[PDB]
């Protein structure tokens, strides 16, 4: 029997998150975590994993700069101070994730969206992730980052090529770059095998207890909590509205912006959030306008 697992999570938001989101931050973080939690409940992962928020902190803490490698190391040694000796104590957490509006930047480019060391979930000193918040898509960056935390590699790594098969495209969470993920199958057979093996070898021992009193994650669709306009505001800023699009609805969110004193449209190529209205009795699901 495949034992159910609970990831008791500390959600930390920073200096820059608070300025951007203001009063709307706590609700926003929960919407994001609700989505991350949903990716992990998908049968593709072939394991029962409940991503549960037990503590949420809004910020004197970690050093947050452009270097992603540096910000991660800082947050990981900081987080450790908020932890507790035993997992009996309702204040203990199994994983820590920081969210920042800071443009996190790797060794070559700034396209980096987050960072985590691989296979650390039950090491309270290493169980760590940082995420660059560029709107609701950050839920996806989070799911990916926790993927790493759960010992998964990218889908183009040598071991994955073998398990994924010669026909595997980049439509999965553990793609090396941001990808449109298969709603029918978010996790590659590689991802499922790596987490499976990771848990069967006892590296998830800290995940067996059920959380004392978890924060209440919303049940609604992200595209209902936040309409197209709010989603544009979340990615590009408060003055940004949805750009009316000719019909490929749901596939890509296009937003307004201002360059030289006239309007223009802008995109990070991310889909409209799940549940966003796209017609009379229709909403976006996985990049498609369904009934
Ligand atoms: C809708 C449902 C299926 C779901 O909730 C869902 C879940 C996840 C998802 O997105 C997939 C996804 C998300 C993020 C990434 C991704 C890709 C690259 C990077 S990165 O920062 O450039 N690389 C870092 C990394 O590999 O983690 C390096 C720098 C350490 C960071 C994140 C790659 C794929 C999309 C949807
Ligand atoms: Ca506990
Ligand atoms: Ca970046
Ligand atoms: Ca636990
Ligand atoms: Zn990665």
């Amino acid at each position: 029997a495949s034992l159910s697992r609970f990831v008791e999570t500390l959600v930390v938001a920073d200096d820059k998150m608070a300025a951007f989101h203001g009063a709307g931050l706590k609700r926003y973080l929960l919407t994001v975590m609700a989505a991350a939690a949903k990716a992990f409940k998908h049968p593709s992962i072939r394991n029962p994993v409940s991503l549960v928020v037990t503590r949420l902190v809004i910020l004197e803490g970690p050093q947050v700069g452009p270097s992603a490698a540096q910000t991660l190391r800082s947050f990981c040694a900081w987080q450790r101070g908020l932890n507790t000796p035993e997992d009996s104590d309702p204040d203990h957490f199994d994983t820590a994730i920081l969210f920042t509006r800071q443009d996190l930047c790797g060794v070559s480019t700034c396209d980096t969206l987050g960072m985590a060391d691989v296979g650390t979930v039950c090491d309270p000193a290493r169980s760590c992730a940082i995420v660059e918040d560029d709107g609701l898509q950050s839920a996806f960056t989070a799911a990916h980052q926790l993927g790493h935390v759960f010992n998964m590699l990218h889908d183009n790594s040598k071991p994955c090529i073998s398990l994924n098969g010669p026909l595997s495209t980049s439509r999965h969470v553990m793609a090396p770059v941001m990808a449109h993920v298969d709603p029918e199958e978010p996790w590659s057979p590689c991802s499922a095998r790596f987490i499976t093996d990771f848990l069967d070898n006892g590296y998830g021992h800290c995940l067996l207890d059920k959380p004392e009193a978890p924060l209440h994650l919303p049940v609604t669709f992200p595209g209902k909590d936040y309409d197209a306009d709010r989603q544009c505001q979340l990615t590009f800023g408060p003055d940004s509205r949805h750009c009316p699009q000719l019909p490929p609805p749901c596939a890509a969110l296009w937003c307004s912006g201002h360059l030289n004193g006239h309007a223009m449209c802008q995109t990070k190529h991310s889909p409209w959030a799940d549940g966003t209205p796209c017609g009379p009795a229709q909403a976006c699901m996985g990049g498609r306008c369904l009934h």
